[PDB]
């Protein structure tokens, strides 16, 4: 049908429809009188699966001839979503396959929404690791991600009563068609136990042992027959586990419920048992993976040649000892040359300076749960420390400040801080992110080591982000500029000198209507609520967090409300106002906040002077699979975190690609937006980080706000009195209280200036040419925000590789 | 190579080879450079299970249009033991497998050791559900087979210091190919809740539920082209399962403990919920299949013309009142027609008349379990009471011994009495037990009705216990009779014609001593143990039990050692006696024979007087795979129970098969073996029946044996002195004292005459030629006891079907 997706050709579309009738009989056991469309999506699946088989085998024999630097990504979590698409887009069979499949009757994009998302991860962070997979393969580098093989994902989001509840995510049920179990590779990963100093040096002895087993992912380049792999970590027992017969053979589950449950708070750090565990688990199983592939290529002088480790955030910091651990205890390496090695390997990329996320481990559970670990730590911070006193002698509140143990109640290791001694680079995630880090909480380390100190700016794949989501924009972009911006997508730019361009102007906004009118047909049909397509779709979509400031869009949608009540026949410009994300199980505030979101709606959706002109909706569910179908649809990106507290934000830079104008703060990635496409086509408002921090100094005095803005009070009182909670009168006074006596975040020190912004948003939208013109602005300059962009920096400026764009034979 | 493996066609080799470098490729994503043992298994194990697909998927089809009476057989246990080469003899693919791999450059023999055992069963109750689904299949029987996927099966066996360690058995680790999940047959099972009483009938409200998912495997017939089905049960948690957060998710594992592994006990019954829960569970999702099968064809008036439920033993009893839960509460029939309806659908197979392994459920746990069953069992009761009323007036204490309701301390349901109650067919499993059911334990119920008790013998399939195990017998045979006998046994008869013939002799012992050199090397090369293959080969093997009394075949090998070393220059005919079986973990005198085993072969095997006149061995982890390495290597087979306490046996069909001679008592099917042979070709010795109820009407005084047999007091005083145990003089203590004062099984009264019998056996070992033709004619007479003669009389005299030879289209 279209360009950018590829050929279907004769002898193509024939083998694939054999190949699928195969699959159909011997893999499923089926024929088509008793074949459901599930049965039909998973021949599809091991169909596709079975073309990335060859490249993926050459690709790992074509790294252990060239033996090139390896990258390994360390993290916690891999927000992947759906692969088949995404797998059909990077091997260009998706026309073919889309011809093989209706020439048997079939609609592949029924069959593609039969598939779960491999949801192992909670928001941002995760989806960045998933991201920069899909770019690392594209460039043609030696990476692998490890992580862990979470059985159940993030919790599905169901809404009952306005409420959320969480059910089970169980992803596995039917089966993961991608993965390919390696039982063979299994490796014994240690826990408890006690240390014993020998002549010949300490030994961790009287251990439990968990098994790990790994399951590999092909991770596939954009048509360069690359597959690169992702490794994820399965928890076993061993055999002899606790071998009154039948209870020890049902406590096997005690050991393997390390890989059960991805945790979902991605809000507060808590100490729990089992999340230490998980993280000790995917750190001791991955470097013993590396160093045997390392020997098999006695020296370690060379490793940091041959290994690159990057930590997603302090999650597996553990490495840091546990590399230590490894060197001195078992490889008999002095500590100096062990460290020296450590620091060339390891570099540490910072996600938050928000500091209850930080993570602070008592150490009263490191010294049960890893014994020797603790003592290594502290033997790093003596060390480290003696090297602060030499450099600032006399400065005793600086030693203090620096320590990776915190005094107080209870000790605790500061993970962010082994990080730092540990690596021979910290990075941010954005230019304002990173300078905040070299300013504020990492100042003193800085002032230490200025040179480890680096950002790299975040970024997301233009194959899912573009492609996938957005073919229609995807052609008509291609149409102009040909092909090669998929992978350079730098190349955008030249879409500059089409913004007086009549065709182009009406293709750029008749796809937007497109993917409108779809996403409309999708809420009727699956959730039965009716939109007005024709309206400005104003969408908020991430998870639920008080910095993110969902709670001032909500007060500009009752602003909205009591507009229209006040002058019922004067004319607005029409409104779907549609707010999505999950919250944190245990973040009260963040559950009252969605309640408020589904009760304004309550009242906005039915009261019959509004009508068409202003729906509020809450998107529920939002996760990977939900964001590719919304972001296409949005008009209006709303990315209004207090200055300061986003680090980056990459749901920004999915809108910008996709034809969305920007409404949001001088916040994380935001700045670096607005700088790209010029302040004039960026929709900025509110107060700048140097606005927040004389406002701290002052003190933020939220009544001052209440007192003298009329329509704030209105809103306040109106909350207060019950009219968004008719039956329950006082439901809503947590979230009052909050933000006239105990908000962080400054929500009423923003909401003129964002009313104001907001209604110079709809003035543009009344002038469809204009509006279309400033979008156009926006794609074109969105180049810089291609996590190939982000990732040619970190091989180039922390790795120390050369990334590639050549092809290896098919 | 041999004929009976097949033809290895030009065709056929080429397809083979090339499927198997399919499957290695793309199933496996290795290529030859890395490929282990294991992955050349996998890929053949798939490329053979392609071959199934076909013949699966047309079985099926054939049932669904033809519509034949349905055979149901519940089973807890189903012990199939390896798949691969089981499947390769039913499909005539055998030598071109072989041909294919060879050329390949790989030992398909080496491939085949690598598979695991499906051990989904104790032993001779498991194992025959095994024998009986092949023959079911081979003669062509609409039939399936209904179980519990259990995630370990019976336990691995470790001697540790001569005594038993027992460890999980873990066989999924690498996955199974032979199965098939279908998670879109899965069904709802329910447990606890309460009964609500309504105008329109009962209710069984406020339950918990367990998800039952099915994994289906094929079932192939002896090459007719019939592929059945067998289908395990898998527990799933619902996803609002328990539905902080953390711990919720954690805690589904509650409900998938159900299906996680099989209960070892087979000596004694205790009243575990965990295995009432398994009962259930199978029986509940079984009948709900059977149901939506059946109604896939409102009247259930034809219900028992279309479905047989045979219950193998008490322990899917629940069957019985679940089919007339379903019927009167869910179907709303009366309880007349619904009882009707019940019994001409079940049928129930008894195993044991030994009082402690009867199933006596306590009253309180089916209250709170299965309260809705409870009340279901007690209407039964007293209905079934009511007929033993008014046909026995007056007989009080009748109505007491058949109530289903025991009193006493603990109320208890007799499961055994649930099933006589409820079915149309009960069948004892060798003629002499099904007469001693008659006679004694269900005498009353046999009064009340007569025409319910039947007998049928067990039997063996012919495929896995000959041609798979012992092809160069299956040869020699097919040599000079032809290959129909292998789906027809009773054309073993012919051999008898062969009985002098000089050539026939020759070969039927060069087969032996072929196999006993191998299973020497087998011995030697995985346990580094040393025999001499030119003695008597002298084995014990099944599930250790005070009934089968290893204890008096210890008492013989110590009359042997001692007449040695008594007379050491004396001419004795050389023995290697192996003893093999697993004891029920909590079974702690069965434990202590097992140590006893391994003290007697700690003194003997290192006597430097005996030398290689006399060895002891303890078989290790006696399980399917390894009966079919030892019993065509045994000269000897020992079935010397207590008269009455092993209704059949089966061990002892497979012995008399292989070319094997039989020491036993007459009990179980040993006494229809010896018929079949004549008792000239039998060593018969011991206490008859009735013999053993003389000696416990008069009393049994084991002291009389002790003060009249020097030898066996000579024996007795050597394993309480320490003479077996130097280092723990009365280790054996516990042994010594159940024999002297509390002896259930008579092994003193039994021991002359076996030593007598054991002399005659050495006799006949001595005249090569004359041993031979005894052995002759036992394989010439064992065909009564193939499964297929059993099944036979199941489907004509049980279940009301024909049974069929004839081939579908391949
Ligand atoms: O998503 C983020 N964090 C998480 O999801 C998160 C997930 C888990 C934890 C956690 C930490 C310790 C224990 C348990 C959970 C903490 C945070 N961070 C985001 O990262 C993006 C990628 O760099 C940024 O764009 C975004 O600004 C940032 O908030
Ligand atoms: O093997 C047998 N029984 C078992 O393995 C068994 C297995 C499990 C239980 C059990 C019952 C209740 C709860 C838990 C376990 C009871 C018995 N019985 C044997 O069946 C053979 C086939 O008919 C006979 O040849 C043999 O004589 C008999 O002992």
């Amino acid at each position: 049908q279209i360009s950018v997706r590829g050929l279907a050709g004769v002898e193509n579309v024939t083998e694939l429809k054999k190949n699928f009738n195969r699959h159909l009989h011997f893999t499923l056991v089926k024929d088509r009188n008793v074949a459901t469309p599930r049965d039909y999506y998973f021949a599809l699946a091991h169909t596709v699966r079975d073309h990335l088989v060859g490249r993926w085998i050459r690709t790992q024999q074509h790294y252990y001839e060239k033996d090139p630097k390896r990258i390994y990504y360390l993290s916690l979590e891999f927000y992947m979503g759906r692969t088949l698409q995404n797998t059909m887009v990077n091997l260009a069979l998706e026309n073919a396959c889309d011809e093989a499949t209706y020439q048997l009757g079939l609609d592949m994009e029924e069959l593609e929404e039969i598939e779960e998302d491999a949801g192992l991860g909670n928001g941002g962070l995760g989806r960045l690791a998933a991201c920069f997979l899909d770019s690392m393969a594209t460039l043609g580098l030696a990476a692998y991600g490890y992580g862990i093989r979470y059985e159940f994902g993030i919790f599905n989001q169901k809404i009952c009563g306005g409420w959320q509840m969480e059910e089970a995510d169980d992803w596995l049920r039917y089966g993961n068609p991608w993965e390919k179990a390696r039982p063979e590779f299994t490796l014994p990963v240690h826990f408890y136990g006690r240390v014993e100093h020998t002549s010949q040096g300490a030994k961790w002895v009287d251990t439990q042992v968990v098994l790990a087993m790994p399951y590999d992912t092909p991770v596939p380049g954009y048509r360069n027959n690359v597959v690169n792999t992702m490794r994820l970590w399965s928890a076993k027992a061993p055999n002899d586990f606790n071998l009154g017969y039948i209870q020890a053979v049902l406590d096997r589950n005690l050991a393997e419920n390390i890989s059960r449950v991805l945790y979902p708070n991605d809000n507060f750090f808590e100490g729990k048992e089992l999340r230490l565990k998980q993280e000790y688990f995917v750190v001791a199983a991955t470097l013993q993976d590396i160093i045997r592939r390392f020997k098999s290529s006695t020296n370690f002088d060379a490793f940091p040649d041959k290994v690159a480790i990057q930590l997603n955030d302090t999650h597996p910091s553990l490495a840091i000892p546990e590399l230590m651990r490894v060197l001195v205890d078992l490889e008999r390496l002095d500590w100096d040359k062990a460290w020296e090695v450590t620091v060339k390997t390891c570099a540490y990329t910072n996600h938050t300076v928000l500091p209850e996320a930080l993570e602070r481990w008592p150490v009263h559970l490191l010294e049960t749960l890893l014994p020797r670990h603790l003592q290594i730590i502290y033997e790093i911070n003596q060390r480290f420390l003696n090297r602060v006193a030499a450099a600032f002698p006399g400065d005793v509140d600086r030693l203090r400040r620096m320590s990776l143990v915190e005094e107080g109640a209870v000790k605790r290791i500061n993970m962010a801080h082994l990080c730092i001694a540990g690596s021979h680079a910290v990075n941010g995630v954005a230019r304002i992110h990173s300078e905040i880090l070299k300013k504020t909480i990492f100042k003193d380390f800085y002032e230490l080591e200025p040179h480890k100190f680096q950002n790299k700016t975040n970024g997301i794949t233009p194959r899912r982000w573009l492609v996938l989501c957005n073919p229609g924009l995807a052609e008509i972009i291609a149409e102009r500029i040909g092909e090669e911006y998929i992978s350079d997508l730098d190349q955008l730019r030249k879409l500059l000198s089409y913004v007086d361009d009549e065709a182009f102007i009406r293709d750029v906004a008749k796809v937007k209507q497109e993917n409108k009118l779809k996403f409309a047909a999708y809420l009727e049909r699956e959730y039965k609520v009716h939109i007005n397509p024709n309206s400005l779709f104003d969408v908020q979509v991430k998870r639920i967090h008080e910095y993110k400031r969902q709670l001032l869009n909500c007060l500009h949608v009752i602003t909205l409300y009591n507009r229209i009540k006040k002058e019922p026949n004067k004319f607005v410009v029409p409104r779907t106002v549609m707010i999505g994300g999950k919250a944190a199980p245990g973040y009260h505030m963040a559950k009252m906040i969605i309640k408020l979101i589904t009760a304004i709606g309550d009242v906005v959706n039915h009261d019959p002077v509004v009508g068409d002109r202003l729906r509020v909706i809450f998107l529920e569910n939002y996760r990977v699979s939900l964001a590719e179908k919304v972001i296409p649809a949005a008009d209006l990106s709303e990315q209004i975190s207090t200055a300061g507290t986003e680090a980056s934000g990459t749901g920004n830079m999915k809108f910008m690609l996709n034809g969305a104008l920007t409404i949001g703060t001088m916040d994380g990635a935001n700045v670096e937006m607005a700088e790209e496409a010029g302040e004039e086509n960026f929709f900025i408002f509110g107060m700048r980080v140097e606005d927040v921090d004389r406002l701290d100094q002052r003190g933020y005095n939220a009544q001052e706000y209440y007192d003298r803005i009329p329509e704030l009070r209105q809103i306040i009182e109106q909350l207060s009195s019950g009219f968004f909670s008719p039956k329950q009168p006082d439901l809503f006074k947590d979230i009052v209280n909050m933000l006239m006596h105990h908000d962080r975040f400054k929500v009423f020190a923003d909401y003129e200036e964002y009313v104001k912004c907001q209604e110079r948003v709809s003035a543009l939208y009344k002038n469809p040419r204009e509006w279309t013109r400033m979008v156009i602005r926006n794609i074109a300059t969105s180049g810089k925000f291609s996590s190939d962009r982000t990732i040619a920096q970190y091989a180039r400026e922390i790795w120390g590789v050369e990334p590639s764009r050549q092809r290896l034979p098919a």
